[PDB]
């Protein structure tokens, strides 16, 4: 571990995570909600984007293995859809998850990494921290796992449901709240 | 400005410090019983310390909104595996804001005395069914890691004064709620077992 190659081969490393961005975004592979943010940090000399993703809305079952998603959305969701989603419900542990934006930055040095996390935090990613796999990620605190049935057999009503999804679509806008907050104040790395 | 090293430098003395924080916790039985025997054995370990920690908890909460941790009111709180009726009886008195059952993942935080010893212990937190453990903070005081694990609850249970809920899914979310906390549990004596590695 060197404190002024806090990232390995960040050189290197940059350029294939900008080639994986550009991909992503032909593609449309990229959360819109999350893009302004990516670009402004790679912008930044020190640091650069890698596997990261916007808040998002999921139907999932898993037996206690291996979970199957039922439904996937990176947005506002519909209670239509949801429900849609949950009969297609056949075994294991039936669940709604919410899940806040991620991002993982690379950073030169371990000041850099240090200034970020602390900038992201101040900016409502209080889950923002070095992560050893050294890279520095930024997460948020409105996540939700919901437990909605078993085995095919659903615990749940229309009415609950509607209310659950009124509350998750409530976290994915103060996630982008916060996402153009970060994004607003993220120059303030520049040296 | 991050003075490095600044923290190995103040090592020795942030050590004594928690210690001094632990030792009169303990005097005064605020510490989770369940993890005593952990957090002992991290602090006699020469590179590292611990500050603040929770062993897991089971709460029945009313909060004004879900996001809001500042707002709430917690009806009932356990940092063990709970009873229908003990649920219950949190419950009935729930009155105002969303009625949530949530289940939470104990968190440890430790001081390290430097990066290396830092990443050392993430990677065996992770190892031991932490996953979400890493490091928090790296001030000119301390270097902080956290430990923490994934699974998690939140369950709406009803909304002002209103229940949504009856007996048969109030048992299953208990059950899995249930499940969950002995994961924990599990987790942080495979942990305490395994802290000697270091």
């Amino acid at each position: 571990l060197l404190y002024m190659r806090f990232t390995e081969n960040f050189e290197r490393a940059k350029k294939e995570a900008l080639m994986s961005l550009e991909i992503a975004l032909r593609k449309g592979e990229v959360d819109e909600d999350i893009i302004p943010l990516l670009k402004k940090i790679n912008s930044i000399e020190n640091y650069f984007t890698t596997s990261s993703c916007s808040g998002r809305i999921s139907v999932m079952e898993m037996p206690h293995v291996n979970a199957k998603w039922l439904g996937k959305w990176h947005r506002e969701v519909s209670l239509y859809e949801v429900l849609e989603a949950i009969k297609k419900h056949r075994s294991g542990q039936l669940w709604f998850l919410v899940r806040s934006p991620i991002l993982h930055v690379g950073a030169k040095t371990l000041e850099d990494a240090v200034k970020l996390v602390n900038l992201a935090v101040s900016c409502g990613f209080k889950y923002s921290n070095i992560k050893s796999i050294l890279i520095v990620e930024i997460r948020s605190t409105e996540r939700m796992d919901v437990l909605l049935g078993e085995n095919g057999e659903i615990f749940v009503g229309e009415e609950y449901l509607n209310k659950i999804v009124e509350i998750a679509n409530d976290q994915m806008r103060r996630f982008k709240e916060k996402l153009k907050r970060l994004e607003s104040k993220i120059n303030a790395l520049n040296r």
